[PDB]
């Protein structure tokens, strides 16, 4: 839309008030034209042809309950956005500040969210296993960041490069919950998962067995569901991330953490220089080796302790 740039204020999924960046023509637009080529927030609906329509609101007042994802959404994606340009100096998804659209509503009782090769999409979930998906940070930051992945490494959504595929959208997903620091963790959606069971989430980092998934080579996952386990073997990466960043001894094998920030560079630019469509677990660990190398010397502490997480969780 062509218009003047204003702010909105209204309430996220969990009834917390934020203002939103909108655009004014006749209609208050769920569009910020304060980050890059713009960030574009669409209403699906409850229907699944998207994106739908850009999202229209009269008085510039987003209060209302089906409101309440849009907010989340749309102002995710300008945090998000904000990692990678403050953080990685990255502007947008494909580096070029490429617009960035996402859908809400999408479809009836959906209980999930994705990136479709072209933007953000987002159930409202069912109530009972989620309530909207963009009301988690680290959800909306996994789908950006898979346009990320598209743009940059391209790793094939299957086997390992997909399960490495999966683990970088969840590691950046935690580290821009990191950054805009309100209850950060290293577990993956749980501000949105099961409304009705506190403290649980839909995978964890710091211990993936915890739901079900591996946390060693060993326990790899080689069968033919979930695309050969993309969102299952990523646990073997997320373990390997959280210890390069937060220590500890798995399996007795320890490592000194070096913290968030040198992780996030790590893998930024293991996921820039150095990885390819297909590339295997062995060769993440080779690409993150040499990312640190690169970054901080090929004795550095931060190269050894790449490699001591690797060794961690199995990975050669
Ligand atoms: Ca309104
Ligand atoms: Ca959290
Ligand atoms: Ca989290
Ligand atoms: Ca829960
Ligand atoms: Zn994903």
């Amino acid at each position: 839309i062509t218009g003047t740039s204003t702010v909105g204020v209204g309430r996220g999924v969990l009834g917390d008030q934020k203002n939103i960046n909108t655009t004014y023509s006749t209609y208050y637009y769920l569009q910020d034209n304060t980050r890059g080529n713009g960030i574009f927030t669409y209403d699906a609906k409850y229907r699944t042809t998207l994106p739908g329509s850009l999202w229209a609101d009269a008085d510039n007042q987003f209060f209302a309950s089906y409101d309440a994802p849009a907010v989340d959404a749309h102002y995710y994606a300008g945090v998000t956005y904000d990692y990678y340009k403050n953080v990685h100096n990255r502007l947008s998804y494909d580096g070029n500040n490429a617009a960035i659209r996402s859908s809400v509503h999408y479809s009836q009782g959906y209980n999930n969210a994705f990136w479709n090769g072209s933007q953000m999409v987002y159930g409202d979930g069912d109530g009972q296993t989620f309530i909207p998906l963009s009301g988690g940070i680290d959800v909306v930051a996994h789908e950006l960041t898979h346009a990320v992945t598209d743009y940059t490494a391209g790793l094939i959504y299957q086997n390992e490069s997909g399960a490495i595929n999966e683990a970088i959208s969840d590691i950046f997903g935690t580290l821009v919950e990191f950054y805009a620091n309100k209850n950060p963790d290293w577990e993956i959606g749980e501000d949105v998962y099961t409304p009705g069971i506190s403290g649980d989430s839909l995978r964890s980092m710091s211990d993936p067995a915890k739901y079900g998934d591996p946390d060693h080579y060993s326990k790899r996952y080689t069968g033919t569901q979930d695309n050969g386990g993309v969102h299952i073997n990523s646990g073997i990466i997320n373990k390997a991330a959280y210890l390069i960043s937060q220590g500890g001894t798995h399996y007795g094998v320890s490592v000194v953490g070096i913290g968030r920030d040198k992780l996030g560079k790590i893998f930024y630019r293991a996921l820039t220089q150095y990885l390819t469509p297909t590339s295997n677990f062995s060769q993440l660990r080779a690409a993150a080796v040499q990312s640190a190398t690169d970054l901080y010397g090929s004795t550095s502490q931060e190269v050894a302790s790449v490699k001591q997480a690797f060794d961690a969780v199995g990975v050669k």
